[PDB]
């Protein structure tokens, strides 16, 4: 109906940085408007003929928890496009896993994301470990982890893993003594 | 025209694995056929709710060199999409870098590539130092570099930097002697 969400023409976005861009549309006189303001990255399609009087294709070297879309051209020598997703894979490792000594008995843990998530999910695990033994393990959302209460004069080892939802990664493992 | 490229109904694709599917389609009793494999990343729209009465938005934290889509819909309190690309940034350092002798003045240097490629374009540049002086350089898609007629018992300094087209990012350093 009138004055319900319409999209708007003459939208102007070209204007862009490395990681930005000034979005800007026309100015209504009328009336008090509110906004919604939409985007996504521009997928570009990829092509290829394959052996002549064939059923079936392998399509290969796609990225883990994926959504694609496939569509297929036959020629002589309402169609729907496919929609699939390709399963979870184990993520990488953390990148820049700091240790430092927050206190006398307190070790600090940090690091940032893998680069390679490839699922639904961003979790950190840690795993303390003193003469190969478990002493202390952490699940967290962001990877700052305070690391208390240790004994005095103690070599400690430190395991970050990722977990992306269904997978653990390979752990960052660093050694701090207290 | 009849037999023309021509897309293809009920196309089967769901059955994936963390990098493959397997795409399928009925099998005509007809004649001879050519096939084209179309696919794409299914990209998922990004919206938001911006403030009342505004005329532009700068949108933040985009990727460098990449192509999206932008849409606005107002609402009282034909329209096309509008198309951009975000300019290129510095690419990220080489993964991987190792050094090896291949002979007794002869040495092989390999690297995988960055993550953050940023750019159109993937090159590798090495340069060779010796007591801080350039003494080879190189420029090349592929990062397996052989270098060859060096002198002896010296000292030597690789440093691998990746071009995307537009940028050269930090060099990954890694010493080595003859
Ligand atoms: C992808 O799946 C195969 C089959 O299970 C497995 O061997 C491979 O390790 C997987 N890749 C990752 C990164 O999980
Ligand atoms: C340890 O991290 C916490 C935040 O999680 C911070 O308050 C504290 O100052 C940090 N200590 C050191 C030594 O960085
Ligand atoms: C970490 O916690 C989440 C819940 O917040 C849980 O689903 C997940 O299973 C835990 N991590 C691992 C490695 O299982
Ligand atoms: C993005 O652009 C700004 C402005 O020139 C620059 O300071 C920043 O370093 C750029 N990022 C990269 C990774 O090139
Ligand atoms: C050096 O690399 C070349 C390929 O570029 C290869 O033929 C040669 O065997 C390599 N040598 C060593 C020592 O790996
Ligand atoms: C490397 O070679 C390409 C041509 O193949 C050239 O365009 C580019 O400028 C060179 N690299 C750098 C860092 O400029």
């Amino acid at each position: 109906d009138f004055g319900t969400p319409e999209m708007l023409p003459h939208v102007q976005c070209k204007n862009s940085t490395n990681s930005t861009t000034l979005v800007s549309w026309a100015e209504p006189a009328s009336k008090h408007h509110g906004y919604i303001l939409c985007y996504k990255k521009t997928p570009s399609e990829k092509c290829e003929n394959l052996a002549n009087d064939v059923n079936s294709f392998e399509v290969k070297n796609l990225r883990p928890y994926t959504e694609y879309t496939v569509s297929l051209f036959a020629y002589v020598i309402p169609a729907k496009d496919c929609n699939f997703r390709t399963k979870a894979a184990r993520p990488g490792k953390v990148n820049g896993m700091k240790t430092s000594r927050a206190s006398d008995n307190s070790i600090n843990v940090t690091c940032n994301s893998p680069y390679e998530i490839n699922g639904p999910e961003a979790r950190y695990i840690l795993e303390v470990k003193s003469g190969g033994s478990l002493v202390k393990t952490f699940n967290q959302s962001t990877c700052k982890f305070v690391v208390d209460n240790l004994y005095y004069s103690t070599d400690y080892e430190f395991l970050v893993y990722f977990y992306n939802g269904e997978y653990l990664g390979d752990p960052e493992i660093k050694p701090q003594s207290t």
